[PDB]
């Protein structure tokens, strides 16, 4: 099923629901809670990168480092996904903070956002998570929209973001736990999966629109 995805073999990975055959979390999630969400929190999640999104996509954010970020042609809202997210539950349930090896699915190679936060004892929210990960914007260059680039510095310093924004995206399913790490703080593990997958070497992030000439 999930071992057969010519997206891992091509790729020499180990998908996450092949290897990581069990629902319950691994070893690494001491004393853990909150495994997934409430249907109100996965509207949050959802709502949250459609804001940013529509934010972008309307020409509004004015941040980046060579200039604000135009709008664009077409941003469709995300939808929820449910087969996304359990993938996303299942690495999010074993508590190692990086990406998995594999995620993808019969449809479309699948895209990922990581966060993690710490607190001693937790009241940290995903909306909270998300904005910083749309934070690295502060760090993006307009030039950098039409053709994605190769080079992984770059990938790391604003790859969050624009998978946020990544127009062909339209379905998000995320995974969360909580539980105490070694030194006892709290600490609240976010992965949140994208379909089908942004950040294609060479893709445009979105179609940029132009403001009209004669629209005075």
């Amino acid at each position: 099923n999930y071992c057969n995805l010519q997206s891992c073999k091509r790729n020499n990975a180990i998908h996450t629901m092949c290897q990581y055959t069990s629902p319950t979390p691994g070893p690494m999630c001491l004393e853990y809670s909150n495994v997934g969400f409430t249907d109100a929190e996965k509207d949050a999640i959802v709502n949250k990168h459609n804001e940013l999104r529509q934010r972008v996509a309307s020409g509004k954010e004015m941040r980046g480092t060579n200039g604000p970020q135009p709008p664009a042609v077409k941003m469709p809202n995300l939808t929820w996904d449910p087969e996304l997210a359990t993938i996303a539950q299942r690495w999010a349930n074993q508590c190692t903070f990086e990406h998995d090896a594999c995620r993808n699915v019969e449809r479309f190679a699948v895209g990922q956002n990581i966060a993690a936060t710490s607190s001693s004892g937790n009241k940290s929210t995903p909306n909270e998570m998300i904005l910083l990960w749309y934070n690295e914007v502060k760090d993006f260059d307009n030039r950098w929209i039409s053709s994605f680039p190769s080079d992984d510095n770059i990938l790391m310093k604003v790859g969050h973001y624009t998978q946020i924004v990544w127009a062909k995206t339209t379905k998000i399913g995320c995974g969360r736990i909580m539980f105490k790490e070694p030194d006892n703080w709290t600490k609240h593990y976010l992965v949140c999966n994208y379909g089908p997958a942004g950040n294609v070497l060479g893709a445009p992030i979105y179609e940029i629109k132009k403001h009209h000439h004669h629209h005075h």
